[PDB]
């Protein structure tokens, strides 16, 4: 099996197909996997639509007029899902691979439009910033050095467990690009309140004129708010969020290879990252950073639209939320463990060790998870980003498919690891490294990239 | 079918199903579209073997540990394609989603080393530029735009049909980032020199002190040059390349998805890039995985003599339409070189002179057989040149180039039996634009 | 790839796959090939029962006595459709490859009636002749070579757009076997009245005795009039009407290889075109051929039912009416006729907007080539040739928003034709009163 | 279970399917039906093919212009086959549906071609004939009826086990059309002596000035002559042969629905039945009967051409060959059993019973098929045409996939029925009917259809 070099001679197809199947197999069950958001399911009908495009090269208008208007459908549908009060029936907004390019092209397009009023006024626009919560996603950090703009981090605290709108003012200037709130934060589930921070924000910005606009990150959320929580102002109501963007592919319920950002109008996308066609009537705008890609993604996108509808994902969705609350209930009445938040408000949830227990405790959370992996869970534990970096907490995420009876599965099997853990007579090894102050690789994959 | 708004109930999932059918079948004939770079077709095993990961996220390290070391073994092997001297076994490169993500991390990777330099010197660094030809592919201009680094373009000529050393040399300067050459001009199939650029640059770099390197444009020519020109030195055998980009979904023979970007070695990927556990480089985080394993697959399949086989028989087809169409009265072709399964011809100027039809009028006849062959102006100093374009991809025959030989006569027959110029011909004679239309991959 | 002889030795299966493979792809998106009449789609399950039938032999009725009696059911309801008159459960009728062997088994019928009947009256029966109009399909010249029956042909004209039955009468004689109107003709898409043809032909028949019969040539309107229409009188419930063909693969919503004959009783089907053996009587030119399209046929009938034919072919109708409609409201066209009766209708340029034109229909059909269409472009037959048509045909699974897209092409291409600075080369060759080669397919065969 | 009348409404698709699934199940085991010439088998990927082409309408020549094309280059191949000696690269034939339709064909070639010398000669053309052996398959009488032609048959008899040149030519005369020698005998497996044939027609042509052709129907043996007696001269090497048909669907393996007929030039095949076009420098002459047909036939047999080739056809057939002669030589050693030829040339042949034991046995060969069919096999028992009308036998056809373990399986259930009708202690009905000269129903298909 070639590590450095390609083979000279070829092989048969079929001793091909398993070399590479030897190495493509999951390592544990993917059905009791609770620490990703993407999607691993779909019914026949679209894995069969995805499958037969595998062919299908997106960026190629002439061949495919048709698949262009319908991505241009799926971005007037997911920005009306926000409401978007743009006039055009067009909406302005953007194919992406994933929440991490929707991102960057919300970050990017800030940035222009910051560059472009610093110009007009003759102020520097060398040194620009952008201000979030600890909690942000790898992806940011990859925005901050890729375009090489610094990054300005509010600190989570137990009183301020999301970004607190006044703390994040205290960090911005003239030369703040946006500021980012996130709903659905990777590490603690949570939705940074965007109204408040509007309401902040607008003040400020009387106050100062440096008009500082905000880019809510909500990959998880983006699905989840128009359907579970219709009147909760977050999106395109407000008056300083310019730019949304989501992972299609973690609630959205498509397969991996999907994501999208819409702007709030067309005058807040600048003239230097589109180009626009007439393409059957309709009025396609080209934004992104590939050419060619995958086209099956959108047809996933479009036949969940049409099959599930508004209330097919507000049923999905519920479920989902559902469950969470359950598990969140079941796991607050167990001894060792108190609640992060109060609510769930996404399919996902953390807790950790009651801090009283945790000094007595001769187990960690780490611990648990270990127990959990040996029955095929991945359950992952980690600590909290700055100012909680002490706190150990375990992340459940609820997916589509995640039964009640799975559930009650779940539970079982952590009722039985406390069990064990409980009766210990010395303190394991994370326990140990605890008390001697030594970080504890997180090793389990959690998505926050860090 | 929504337009505007999600649908407020479901609907059952046949009659969804046939909904999204109704949109996404070809206008055309794909194995008769001659405009497209991308690879349409793998075995039955490649595609059952991607089907089936569908639901793979790349990115989850725990349950798919050795899809990320697949990952890595695609990259060593890539890289030493390219002949990178790097001595750790595992070489430093990057998955991308096409050359378009990898050109732009190359880029990048390009302009943080300029910026380092220029810091450590007391020098300014706030106004990039790098060089390319003029016959750049569309995402150079959004590496231009996104990160707003001023590009400067090399002018095509007769005398100079592709990037021209000297003429590179007098757009340089103390603030230019890199070169970019490119191996597989979309516009003409020509490979800019590379070697030749190499010799000119470190002349100018030992007289000026100013270290511009070369990123290598080969979204075409990566998987075509180290087959069937393995002596041509254009790769990391040159003192000044330190990265090369290429689509895998292009002439990799893999589905759309999949680019590589290599560096010559881990010095030349800055720190801000790239942290190992393997190295983490590039602009997405969740994505398919499925082109991994497809580009996997055809590298143990195919091996070395494989792809050459492949390549081999690409390459000569294309050259026996090159060789066809030259014996035509009304055609010269742009070089008599074909280097890269694909090739452009126009008009001869004496016989444009007094033809009712132009090259655009040739296209609308095939178009009404099913062909998309297309047609279009050249970059700039050449853009009173209507040119025409072939790509020869696996799968086109023998027998079809035959099938597109034919129906070329059959058109000429008939656009010589014209009584009045066509629309398109008294446009020339205005000097006013024709719309291009028909997709070319340019991306203008 | 062999063109001459066979290959001396093998090829491996999957080498000549591809070899196969690549020479039977369509040159065009058959979705968006308008000048067909013939079936392209069925559902999965539809398909799967025709896929898994494609070794059965139907003319083995030991191995399948079952799909010989289901053979006889499918002729029981297309019979009935036509509202046989026959008292015996199971009615006259016979299997068919298509259209073609179900009109010359109508034909042949005809012909030996006619024969029979000539003997007995000991007048002479050499000189056989048929009625028809100028729209026929290239069968019945098929018909009229084959048998050596020689062809009367009743002329097109603007004020007679189908078959008049006072210009049919003019041409029938001792010697005529029977008169042929046609329901969904080719070329124009209507329907010729044949009842004012039995009204008229029933007259005529008491006045010289000749008993001169009606053959319905129904391919496309067989599947049509009965959903639809059901109160026109066109079929068995006329007097002079003894048999009718229609083709199962194009309006009957099955694969191709499918027609269907009936004829109004056993007594109208003579004694040498049948065998008998539930009753099978044995008819037609095939012995062994696929059985697949007999299973398609019965599960459509029973997957729709009379109202589940009556919503496909009312779609149908409605997406036709509907180009129509808006054909008729652009400037440069005007229609054949102001009612669509079947799913296919045609046009052609206002004779005052023709002749300062620049373009043709011709030009037009190419325009719409370059962005994928196959819209035919003809000459109509017999005293109408000097007028170029344009045909579209609207088949199930033809939708709303696909005709939009047509006409907006349609309108785009207007556009582009009406900026020309000269005439196109098919314009000049009307100037110069020259033909225009036909060039694309449009079913009618010559 | 609808018998006279269309139902009213419409029925879920799952429930028709399984309606007409539970009316096209075989009455027995395809696999023991030694009945039938048509194959039923083809290799995956050419039913892959064929299903795929389901929906391909292979009159549409401007969707589909290389399948017309592909279409001609079999007719070449057939025809080259036959050794015609055409000097045009496009050989002058047409598509069938299968031999009925092909031989339908030749036979109104040589009909007009008829009509068309006795009108340049003043001599009358209304009362045409042909001559043809007993042992004629349906078709051609279907011919004579629907044509209204006169059909002269020339009985078989123990000396003259095939067509014999001296007694058809005692039928002829003026009115005479051509005279159709069969190779592959319906009833009996054999070989009209083509060669024989030429060799008396030509003597006779040149006395009379007649000019009465050959048709030969080449059902069977069409595709069985050119690759294991290629020697023998039968084909458009001969004078007076000037057209030939076959059937593609029995031993040119393929699904049903293919038949051939080709002509010796194309000044033999009349103008008033063809139209020739080109494509792609082509004379795409097209002639048949049908219209719109399924294409699916073409491409099955073109794959079969580049798939076997020459060797691979001659492979096929040598089997078939040899397994036939094996089990006709078995069949001899048998008490019971005489053969009705000492050669087999086609892979079918015929037996019945000796004379001197049929007179004092208690059973027919209608008992051994009885026998037989209570183990799942289908052995067709029938008399033979006119002057050997009181011989009852037994024929058997030996297609690809028959081995020679199921020949063995045959063969062993032949003898334990032998046994078993040996201890009979009465006549069974069909014996006593012979005796009594009373019709017994034929029952089982045999293929000659009448
Ligand atoms: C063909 C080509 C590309 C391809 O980009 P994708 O993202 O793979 O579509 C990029 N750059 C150049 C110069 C090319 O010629
Ligand atoms: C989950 C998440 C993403 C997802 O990025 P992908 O490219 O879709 O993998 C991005 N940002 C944040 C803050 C997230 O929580
Ligand atoms: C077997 C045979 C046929 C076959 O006819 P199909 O239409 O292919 O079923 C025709 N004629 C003769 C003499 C045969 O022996
Ligand atoms: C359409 C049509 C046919 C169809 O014949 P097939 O054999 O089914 O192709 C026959 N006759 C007429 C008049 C038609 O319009």
């Amino acid at each position: 099996s070639p590590v450095e070099r390609i083979p000279d001679g070829p092989t048969t197809p079929e001793v091909a197909y398993q070399m590479v199947k030897d190495e493509t197999f999951a390592q544990t069950q993917p059905r009791l996997n609770l620490a990703t958001f993407v999607t691993t399911y779909m019914d026949d009908y679209a894995t069969k639509l995805m499958n037969e495009a595998i062919n299908i090269n997106y960026i190629d208008e002439t061949e495919y007029p048709r698949i262009a208007v319908m991505n241009g459908k799926c971005i007037n549908i997911v920005a009306n899902l926000w409401n978007s009060p743009e006039k055009d029936t067009w909406k302005t907004g953007a194919l992406a691979i994933g929440s991490s390019e929707a991102c960057m092209l919300g970050g990017v397009a800030a940035w222009l439009r910051w560059r472009k009023k610093r110009q007009a006024q003759g102020k520097p626009f060398d040194k620009p910033n952008f201000v979030i919560s600890t909690g942000f996603q790898v992806v940011w950090e990859k925005f901050a050095q890729l375009w090489q703009i610094e990054m300005r981090e509010v600190p989570l605290t137990l009183e301020k467990t999301t970004l607190d709108p006044e703390e994040a003012l205290k960090m911005c200037d003239e030369n703040t690009i946006c500021v980012v709130p996130i709903q659905g934060v990777t590490w603690t589930g949570l939705n940074d309140d965007v109204e408040a921070l509007d309401k902040a924000l607008d003040a400020y910005n009387a106050k100062t004129g440096y008009d500082i606009p905000i880019h809510v990150d909500a990959a998880s959320g983006g699905f989840i708010l128009p359907f579970l929580y219709p009147d909760t102002k977050w999106d395109f109501r407000l008056k300083w969020v310019l730019s949304i963007s989501v992972s299609g592919h973690k609630f959205g319920l498509v397969y991996p290879g999907l994501g999208w950002v819409c702007w709030k109008g067309k005058e807040y996308l600048p003239e230097e990252m589109s180009f626009s066609v007439n393409f059957l009537g309709a009025n396609i705008t080209q934004v992104g950073l590939n050419f060619s890609r995958p086209a099956a993604q959108i047809l996933g996108q479009y036949y969940q639209f049409i099959r599930l509808g508004f209330q097919g994902y507000k049923e999905v969705q519920y479920n989902s939320l559902q469950i969470a609350k359950y598990i969140h209930g079941e796991i607050a009445k167990m001894a060792p463990f108190v609640n992060y938040s109060e609510n769930v408000v996404n399919p996902l949830f953390i807790w950790y060790l009651k801090p009283e227990y945790a000094k007595s405790a001769k187990w960690t959370l780490y611990d648990l998870q270990d127990k959990l992996s040996q029955h095929g869970w991945m359950v992952p534990a980690y600590t909290l980003p700055s100012k909680l970096e002490d706190y150990v907490v375990m992340r459940v995420v609820v997916r589509q498919g995640f039964s009640r009876d799975m559930a009650d599965m779940l539970l079982g099997d952590i009722k039985n690891a406390i069990a064990e853990l409980e009766k210990l007579d010395f303190p394991t090894p994370t326990r140990m490294a605890q008390e001697k102050n030594l970080p504890v690789e997180a090793k389990m994959f959690n998505h926050g990239g860090r």
